[PDB]
RNA sequence: AAUUGAAGAGUUUGAUCAUGGCUCAGAUUGAACGCUGGCGGCAGGCCUAACACAUGCAAGUCGAACGGUAACAGGAAGAAGCUUGCUUCUUUGCUGACGAGUGGCGGACGGGUGAGUAAUGUCUGGGAAACUGCCUGAUGGAGGGGGAUAACUACUGGAAACGGUAGCUAAUACCGCAUAACGUCGCAAGACCAAAGAGGGGGACCUUCGGGCCUCUUGCCAUCGGAUGUGCCCAGAUGGGAUUAGCUAGUAGGUGGGGUAACGGCUCACCUAGGCGACGAUCCCUAGCUGGUCUGAGAGGAUGACCAGCCACACUGGAACUGAGACACGGUCCAGACUCCUACGGGAGGCAGCAGUGGGGAAUAUUGCACAAUGGGCGCAAGCCUGAUGCAGCCAUGCCGCGUGUAUGAAGAAGGCCUUCGGGUUGUAAAGUACUUUCAGCGGGGAGGAAGGGAGUAAAGUUAAUACCUUUGCUCAUUGACGUUACCCGCAGAAGAAGCACCGGCUAACUCCGUGCCAGCAGCCGCGGUAAUACGGAGGGUGCAAGCGUUAAUCGGAAUUACUGGGCGUAAAGCGCACGCAGGCGGUUUGUUAAGUCAGAUGUGAAAUCCCCGGGCUCAACCUGGGAACUGCAUCUGAUACUGGCAA
RNA sequence: GCGGCCCCCUGGACGAAGACUGACGCUCAGGUGCGAAAGCGUGGGGAGCAAACAGGAUUAGAUACCCUGGUAGUCCACGCC
RNA sequence: CGGCCGCAAGGUUAAAACUCAAAUGAAUUGACGGGGGCCCGCACAAGCGGUGGAGCAUGUGGUUUAAUUCGAUGCAACGCG
RNA sequence: GUUCCCGGGCCUUGUACACACCGCCCGUCACACCAUGGGAGUGGGUUGCAAAAGAAGUAGGUAGCUUAACCUUCGGGAGGG
RNA sequence: AAUAUG
RNA sequence: CGCGGGGUGGAGCAGCCUGGUAGCUCGUCGGGCUCAUAACCCGAAGAUCGUCGGUUCAAAUCCGGCCCCCGCAACCA
RNA sequence: GAAGCAGCCAUCAUUUAAAGAAAGCGUAAUAGCUCACUGGUCGAGUCGGCCUGCGCGGAAGAUGUAACGGGGCUAAACCAU
RNA sequence: CCAAGGCGCUUGAGAGAACUCGGGUGAAGGAACUAGGCAAAAUGGUGCCGUAACUUCGGGAGAAGGCACGCUGAUAUGUAGG
RNA sequence: CACGAAUGGCGUAAUGAUGGCCAGGCUGUCUCCACCCGAGACUCAGUGAAAUUGAACUCGCUGUGAAGAUGCAGUGUACCC
RNA sequence: ACCUCGAUGUCGGCUCAUCACAUCCUGGGGCUGAAGUAGGUCCCAAGGGUAUGGCUGUUCGCCAUUUAAAGUGGUACGCGAGCUGGGUUUAGAACGUCGUGAGACAGUUCGGUCCCUAUCUGCCGUGGGCGCUGGAGAACUGAGGGGGGCUGCUCCUAGUACGAGAGGACCGGAGUGGACGCAUCACUGGUGUUCGGGUUGUCAUGCCAAUGGCACUGCCCGGUAGCUAAAUGCGGAAGAGAUA
């Protein structure tokens, strides 16, 4: 990074730009889904498959998941497998049949809840 | 005057003897870093980016080759204001001169650098078909004419650099003709090629009274010579690599033409088909070399800055001119990279010259003084120029000299340190007393490097000329950059001036305290896990000194690539075995040749330098006389045992 | 490296006496030939044995030692290494 | 790595970086060997009586506790000091 | 009784052992680190071979254009640029 | 027979 | 609402025409062997015969239920 | 430039007609300028809800008025008779 | 491109517009088009020189990439050869 | 997810109207299309088809509608050819 | 599951549009945690404008570098009697997977015909008849209807307002480009097979000479007029009226 100079000014604005630019960038987590588990079914694939029916909101394919009853977190994931009817599928929207299995998950409990959450970027300006 | 020269130790094991590596004590350096540093002498001091550069300086010189007044210094005449006899101001090359300019010579030398360059180069020894400025000896000419042109004037384009148009004007510039062998070309007869004058002074004849003309000095020209300088050619020697084995079309040779100062595939045309190659061609990597330096007992190895010889290069790349000599470090042209200035149209530059700066890197210096001296360029000399050179500045970088006191001094002071707490030590050291004052500090004096050159005189030589000039004597004025010189004399008062490494074994020199396998030391083998002679600190001790130590670097030690001077049964090492070409070596007898070899002699082997014997710098280092060495090589003359050749 | 028997072709060393040639020698980088066992190419042959591989034992484990089978190979021709 | 040979497996020619101070030879003494000979002891053999199970005594380890004083632990400690 | 076991003595033999088999010592794997070979390729430098290109300068040739010294018949030739 | 590690 | 065979201690096991003190392996906890450890050896803990009614002196041994695992059917979000 | 209104706390009372240690603009902060509360003045209706009748807004779409059939209507509507 | 020989395709005649068909050409840029360089374009002969990785050693190969090329005269009243 | 060693694996020169990709050349393929020359398309003369067709004096808009109206309703617009 | 299976040919692209406003940009305003500025948000506003490329079956999307700005939707997811046929419902073949298999896959890869002369309506241009009250010729009024309606950058106002400084205006003026449309050949260019020249091969004109024919206009170089865009002139307004 090579600069030969106009004013101190803008030298003090491309500094603190650089330092905004290598700041660290995310903080918003917010849900896009929540989904309600019923009737549990076993696959070499992942271990065990969870029925779904999504309660509320959209399902997509790639996303943090957090696996709940009643204020625990009973599992912990990345969304793994979103299966529809007999196919997988990029996404899902709510009152809709799915399915769900995450790699070494064969811990279901029928109505626990399966909360997608989406995860957003901000950028922070030094000032 | 000359052969006095060679050391080993530590470390593999429980212990030993071998083999064998690793490591150290040595010497040395264009050194750096670390810590510390008083003065002096001498020597030496960018080895990195052939990277780029601000500003200043680095060769010009002759009016005695020439027009000239652009200088400006006088003089005169004249024109004028008067100071009234002188000042003043326009002319004037009259005159001491002298910018720009013309012409000649110098700019091709010296200085700096090590990029490229493995031989085309370099070194040594030989050679033939060559030229060679200036500079000297010899023999003779130096006759008679002519045309331009810059400068300079009048116009005119330009920001600047730098010019344009038209006339005028000289010359030791330029060009014809005459004149010409002993010269060039030819068998000869013959043909043809040169010139330049300038300067000083002077009786006679005379002069368009400018000088003609005489006489002296010098320059011009041709030729045969000198010494010098350079080009050319051949042999041998002169880095590394075979995991580079094939390489060469102008290549190799011939003839003829052309070309160079000259031999020449030097270059063409044509003809022939060779050349080089295991004694390492070719290619690649790498490098300036030698006389020498350094090391080494020697043999050897490493190294080639300093110093000198030679070569090569000069922003990158190429070519030619001028000239005696360049394919030109501060010349030219063109092309390229790149840098700058600008009015933007168009122009400018090559610090590896000396200083000096950026950058680089561990790291190598003052934008000094002077032509006083030596040696150069030009000139007849004066003179002028000389960043060559002579000197100084800076740096403990190296070498070397010297000082930082001397003598006395026991109560063996206190303190410090140890201490079986008896004492011991630090330590005659200190303290004290008696002395000396180098070198510094300060005030005074003063060699040599200066011989010459200049000016004036005289003689002698010269000449038609007591001239006039040179030579050779004499005499008088002078000529020091460094320079507050070297060096000497006088004064005060121990005053101003000692640090650094190391102490287990190697390896000279020992205890205590702290830390406690931590922290750290280590060149090598190794030390430390609470009593560390190995760490940290102190005390003590040893080495060495204005330096000391570490590091990097090379040789040594290393007979550890072994020629001198090694091994290979089992330690690393004999191809699995054999036949065989090139290569190495060869029974025994006689003759011969004399290559190798051995002897002798001459020439050469630069000088510096090393060595041996001397001298001189206040003494050494350093400087310097003479000799030896000059270890080699070539040619020539010899010897004939041995080896080789040849003959039986 | 070659051990049944016999033949054919055919190598060399050594002795014996005697004869002849008359240094024709010794060694040899480069180069060339030969060169066990294993292995490879093609086509045959294959009684034993024996990699591989299988199974049964042993063992903590035993894909080994040990034991039972058993392929390539071991055999031959001609090539190669 | 490159060259060369070879059908390939492979062979041949043949490094450097790097790392470590030993690698290593023979020989000597000892110790050790599931090496050998020789040879002895309640070593085994041939026998007799016991411990190890039971209850108790005492010591140890360990546990526990305010303290369970401290040391001793293969033979060569545990009715030990 | 001395075959077997433990322990011990003598001789002889083997040895990479000498804090003496309770010795010593091999290689994978896991781990960290260091260098190095290969590597689709990428980026430079150098350079052979074969062509294009052709400034400037020299060398060679010039029915043009232009021109002071020589020749001349005074027109021009010769010569130069 | 058979027996591993410090 | 679907075809097969099994259920004995912590885990895995023998009892089949032969219904007569539930014992044997692997783990677990102790003891022995060794200088010490693995290894090895001797031992101890360990139960309604899955669960029920019948069977019946005593039970996979003889039945039917409940229930569980495996067998294949066995989906396969 | 804080004394009610930039802050933090007290989350109360006094003086008092009436004034809450005060709600805002304002002031550099008080003041200024008012509110809450009341006096003077003037002059009779005044203030907030509730239940029902009828409206207003909430009301953005796709070829052209394009959600009274149209013109057009405040009765030619709506409600009751 | 012509000879011998044989033919002028059984509707014509006028306009000279979109647009379609068969063709020629083009500034500047040169695959930007598009599923896709499809289609057009460009290369194209002989002789000589020269020619890589890689390879079953034949190849690769015409590799790649270049140079010469008309006409007239002379060598030769038209030579070498037939 | 869900290769595989004769339903062959993996290498492979030469080869291919093969598949994918990229480079250079080259261009109206295109940014961005223009012009012209030929044959139709047009007028005239002659000859002369074909698919198709419930019947028709065969308008737009909005809405309705066996749910996307030339014919309906409402409305607008429209010389005849 | 109401229209359509005695046929409404299915995704995307290209060419070609059109409307809606829930407005991407340009306009006008309020509030702003609105210093300037850059913004944020909401309302009103549908005239005009509203990116090329890389990637791919490609919508979408990712990514590029731009721009006043790269709108969201409707229209048989506008548009195949206009075009493409890569994707996608044909027949080949293959791979994986599944099935004993024939075969299948809503997994994939390579290959693989887009028909039709426009009657009517509709739509774009240009005519004939008749009417308009005697007939005829000319020039107009303008009822009515369409096209046009874009925006960057520079300078001044002003380095002012505003602001600590940096930075950096409103409003109102003056130029000069892009985009796009209309006009038009003087210029620069293009074409220019009816104008000229060169040139290869061959035939004919008796022959040589000089021409002519033919070979893509044989090949090829130039170029008049006309027509042309890549050439060069111009345009978008100001203002008024009535209002959100």
């Amino acid at each position: 990074d090579l600069r030969y100079y106009s004013v101190i000014y803008n030298l003090i604005d491309e500094v603190k730009a650089a330092m905004s630019g290598m700041l660290s960038p995310e903080l918003k987590q917010q849900i896009i889904g929540l989904a309600e588990v019923r009737d549990v079914f076993k696959s070499p694939k992942f271990g065990a498959i969870a029925g779904c029916m999504v309660t509320e909101g959209v399902v997509k394919r790639h996303n943090p998941i957090r696996v709940l009853r009643d204020n625990v977190v009973i599992y912990e994931g990345e969304l793994e497998s979103l299966r529809r009817f007999k196919d997988d599928v990029n996404e899902v929207r709510n009152g809709m049949e799915c399915g769900i299995g995450v790699k070494n998950y064969n811990d279901v409990r029928t109505g626990d809840v399966i909360e997608v959450f989406e995860i957003i970027e901000i950028q922070r300006t030094i000032a």
